[PDB]
């Protein structure tokens, strides 16, 4: 069925299971909609034979330069996407509840790449994209594929983020604290002008765009205090670097960053210290630095977050296409 967004008590249902759910996303989460109040929401969901969800897909429909929207489910749906017949269902659905308005249907789940899989999914006239399509450009994936993510139930027993490291990384994750940085966090309006300021100070001297603060003002009235949470970090007084984590499901996303011009004396160290405290005592099973480029120190992105995770990156199956539109597909979507 499509959720009626006008109906609280099917729009808790509907967020419960979400919310519950060990697919869990904040991607997929309602309140992502109203962060991207520019795009048009449609949900839809599927039940058991006792009327209880068991699988639901946020989708959010983009303009295009073509009459047809672009329907994108951002890393969902929340369900074990493996299960490709369960699949087709959930995407019958969806299909139904676009109503022939968009040229097609895009989710990629954060699922591991497999041959089988991708062949499966092809078999079931899905179109793929992933190890076939450049690795930047307008061309590339929306989400990066590689993502340094970090199993913390490989540490039952971690007790604080350094007990996840060798000594090597100890030292330099205690630098900055033993330089003077000290972090707060919360996510109260305080919190975020310190991490605006951090933000686009950041982008300024890469020369590159920011997103209005409004953005985040919606982000933070979509979710709570034990949702979202905000770390700054200084040094006596002086504001150093910030970033922003958002914990749903089994994950902890470490999202946005910023950091002053100058000396910082590793305040980034100190931010993702404190992130990783907070998935420990919330006994949450991942933390997740985001994507890299690729793996190598050719990739700064991948030497910082390298310092985290040691493990080999999580590969994703990538972006998963319900070609609706072929025509409008092929002029708008290539390798």
């Amino acid at each position: 069925p499509v959720l009626n967004l006008n109906d609280p008590q099917a729009v808790e249902r509907y967020e419960e299971f979400m919310r519950q759910s060990p697919y869990g996303q904040v991607t997929q989460d309602l309140g992502w909609a109203k962060v991207k109040n520019n795009w048009e929401p449609v949900d839809v969901y599927l039940e058991d034979d006792q009327g209880a969800i068991i699988a639901a897909m946020s989708m959010l429909l983009g303009d295009t330069p073509t009459d047809k929207k672009f329907a994108y489910a951002s890393k969902g749906p929340v369900m074990d996407v493996t299960d490709v017949d369960l699949l087709d269902r959930l995407v019958d659905e969806a299909v139904k509840a676009l109503d022939g308005r968009a040229y097609v249907l895009r989710f990629d789940p954060e699922v591991a790449y497999s041959d089988e899989f991708n062949t499966t999914l092809q078999d079931h006239g899905y179109v793929t994209r992933n190890r076939n399509v450049a690795d930047a450009g307008m061309h590339a994936t929306i989400q990066p594929r590689l993502n340094m993510v970090l199993d913390l139930t490989k540490f039952p027993d971690a007790k604080t983020t350094l007990d996840l490291y060798p000594s090597k990384t100890k030292s330099k994750i205690k630098r900055p604290f033993r330089d003077g940085v000290e972090v707060h966090s919360g996510n109260s309006a305080t919190e975020l002008d310190e991490f605006f300021k951090t933000y686009t100070t950041m982008a300024e001297r890469h020369g590159i765009t920011h997103r209005p603060i409004e953005y985040f003002q919606r982000m933070q009235a979509a979710f709570d205090a034990d949702t979202m949470r905000i770390f700054v970090a200084e040094r006596e007084g002086k504001l150093l670097s910030t970033g922003i984590a958002l914990k749903y499901g089994r994950k902890i996303w470490y999202m946005y960053a910023g950091s002053m011009d100058g000396n910082t004396y590793y305040a980034p160290y100190a931010v993702q210290s404190e992130m990783i405290q907070w998935a420990l005592d919330t006994n949450t099973d991942l933390y997740d630095l985001g994507g890299i480029e690729s793996e190598s120190t050719d990739d700064s992105l991948y030497v910082f977050k390298h310092v985290f995770v040691k493990d080999a990156p999580r590969e994703y199956i990538g972006e998963i296409d319900k070609v609706l539109d072929p025509e409008v597909y092929a002029e708008l979507v290539k390798d």
